[PDB]
């Protein structure tokens, strides 16, 4: 339906790639499309990335560029938004005051863990009477087998069962970051996971939207397209619902 989206950046060919792959929505990790011209039928979803992203200007730009707002990117990691739950909660009224459908900050991991970043954020928000409309998640699988899709499914289910909010999957791929250098699947393994994972996600009623990381090989080695040419993963993503 309207689930299948992507993360994107303004490479030459971006408008053509977005249209080619059938992306119904996209985001850029910023408050506006960052120089991307969307094709017809493709919705831009703004993001407030971190603490210093929360300004009158970014929030006004966000509301002009879209109608759904993603909050901070991986506050739980020192290399990303690097924000305590309490700082996220104290900033939340400024995002909530936009009136837009509002995503939780996207935690890198452990969204189902009692006492973890999300769990303390959701508990604090409930106690303050704040609105959290949906939960975006991130997941990178280290097992490159046919078992990967069921592992992804179990994490999304776990988060759904804990908070009972609709789920978005805003960054996902196969990548192992457990070693000193990232480890990536073979092309065939990655295309097979694209096919199985999208079929699962399309059938899971509490998943609203999903976004493969990422549209371009200029962003990441798990990219779907190089310029306007899909690889076997882009072809599989194109063929997904
Ligand atoms: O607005 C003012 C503000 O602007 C910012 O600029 C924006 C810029 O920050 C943004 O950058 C994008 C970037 O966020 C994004 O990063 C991804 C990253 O999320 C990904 O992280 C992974 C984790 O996901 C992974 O988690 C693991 C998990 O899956 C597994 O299940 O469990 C593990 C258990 O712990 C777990 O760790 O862990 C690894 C290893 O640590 C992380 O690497 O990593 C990818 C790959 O490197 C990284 O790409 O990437 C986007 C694409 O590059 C960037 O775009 O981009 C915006 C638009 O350009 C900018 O506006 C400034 O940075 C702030 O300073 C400003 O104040």
């Amino acid at each position: 339906g309207t689930k299948k989206g992507v993360s994107a950046a303004a490479f030459s060919g971006v408008t053509a790639a977005l249209g080619d792959v059938g992306a119904r929505w996209f985001y850029t990790w910023a408050a506006d499309p960052q120089g991307i011209t969307a094709p017809a039928g493709t919705e831009f979803v703004p993001m407030i990335w971190g603490r210093d992203s929360v300004t009158a200007d970014q929030l006004q730009r966000a509301k002009a560029a879209g109608s759904t707002l993603l909050a901070f990117n991986e506050p739980d990691l020192a290399g990303q938004a690097n924000m305590s739950v309490e700082t996220a909660l104290d900033l939340w009224p400024q995002l909530q005051a936009t009136g837009m459908r509002l995503g939780a900050p996207a935690v890198a991991y452990g969204g189902d863990t009692p006492g973890g970043w999300l769990d303390r954020f959701m508990s604090g928000a409930a106690a303050r009477g704040y609105r959290v409309d949906f939960i975006p998640l991130h997941w990178y699988g280290g097992d490159f087998s046919a078992a990967a899709t069921g592992q992804l499914q179990s994490y999304l289910q776990a988060v759904y069962n804990r908070y009972h909010r609709p789920i978005w999957l805003t960054q996902y791929a196969l990548t192992d970051f457990s070693g000193s250098t990232p480890r990536y699947p073979s092309a065939a393994e990655q295309a097979d996971f694209v096919s199985r994972s999208t079929a699962m996600l399309n059938g899971l009623s509490f998943v609203e939207r999903y976004a493969w990381f990422s549209l371009s090989t200029s962003t990441t080695p798990t990219g779907l397209y190089t310029g306007t040419t899909p690889n076997s993963s882009g072809v599989a993503y194109r063929a997904a619902g």
